């Protein structure tokens, strides 16, 4: 009846997933170069100046921790939750191709997405803050700080389509 | 026999998350109306000797972002959990009360729930170092952080409830 | 059939939990050891002196407050935690010392381990920071920072097994 209308919505939120992951990897990736690549700290006299300042704005925001002159951990937590919800979509996404194991393995989908989904809040909210901030945009490009959101709030929303559909099936 | 006591423990527990959802809206439109008052940025003056202590205050907890200027992103987040907590909250009270769906519905609260409690945990861990902060205390004054405190405390509980009724149950 | 094979990862996931659960403890109480007794404050030149930056360190995670003069709330968030997964233990324990109670007490567990998973989670990502922090590393030694991450990543891994086979069981 609906229950076949269901199906549907669930194979949907696996491509709108598949989806936001990509764009995620996107504005991560972006952000990972641009941090790889700075011309601040080249010279001792920007290291001085720029490392306070740098420091401040990271940690402004609540959620980023600032590695000034470790560009690979900048984002560590945000690679993070990429390949958290990468683990999670390999989940869901099994869970569509094969739907005769959904009695099984749903409740350890829901259990390891609703942890997903907390980590993405914390990050949406933090990273509003970079947006928001013209030292950010100035030093990160503001595009590659929009794309990596734009990419989580994709992923916040399939999440929240992921639980609604798999949760509800058969 | 042990279900009809699990119900009212459901029903009940649904009760007290209502009342939660007052305390919290009191104390963070009380924090809020005072945030749109503040005098400090009125005066030039005032702005920079001020702004200093305001994003250290705020970002000496680990959560609450500082908009100092900015009174409407303040408690941003705060209401998110608020609203997120309302959305959560039409799911699990409709369950309550066609309790027919509980049976194909129920995994989609407890999801969120899950990612809706621990939003609430953060906050309230945060909130404490602001009564446990003078400076905070002096500009938001205390009842008003106590009370955004005490009604987080109350959802908290509540949530703790439901999952443990609504989520043992028929 | 496959079943008992779940089992089994069951059990050794629940004394993989507990295993877990002492270092964690170890490392908190070396922590709080060393944070319950410094001297750092003992006189007024440490204080004005070593207090902006004993709260820039803390402050640059962007999990841990900084309580310099107050050491009963200085790691009082990751006190928590190592009761939150003691509660869920109690849960998660008994679905596996008595499966019976598994069918309707299981997602009461899930959903609370769904929620102390997120926890752990933002606690490494910050702690690690301390491990990479030099200044972190000269006042709480890094044996004992190490020993609090050691358990940190051993409960978080136990969940996920948990998650796994008591998700799946049956
Ligand atoms: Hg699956
Ligand atoms: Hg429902
Ligand atoms: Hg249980």
């Amino acid at each position: 009846g609906l229950n076949k209308f269901i199906y549907v919505g669930l194979v949907i939120s696996q491509l709108l997933t598949l989806a936001a992951y990509v764009v995620v990897t996107a504005g991560a990736a972006l952000l990972q170069k641009k941090a790889n690549t700075l011309t601040l700290f080249d010279t001792q006299e920007g290291i001085d100046k720029y490392t306070p300042v740098y420091k401040e704005v990271f940690t402004a925001t609540t959620y980023i921790i600032a590695y000034p002159q470790q560009p690979q951990y900048q984002f560590q937590y945000q690679w993070w939750i990429i390949q958290f919800e990468l683990f999670v979509f390999l989940l869901t996404a099994a869970c569509t191709v094969f739907p005769s194991i959904i009695k099984r393995m749903r409740p350890v989908a829901l259990t390891f997405i609703a942890s997903a989904l907390v980590l993405v809040m914390d990050n949406i909210n933090a990273i509003f803050f970079l947006l928001r901030n013209e030292t950010a945009k100035a030093v990160f490009d503001d595009y590659r700080i929009a794309t990596a959101q734009a990419g989580l709030i994709m992923v916040g929303v399939a999440n929240g389509l992921t639980i609604f559909f798999l949760g509800s099936y058969d």
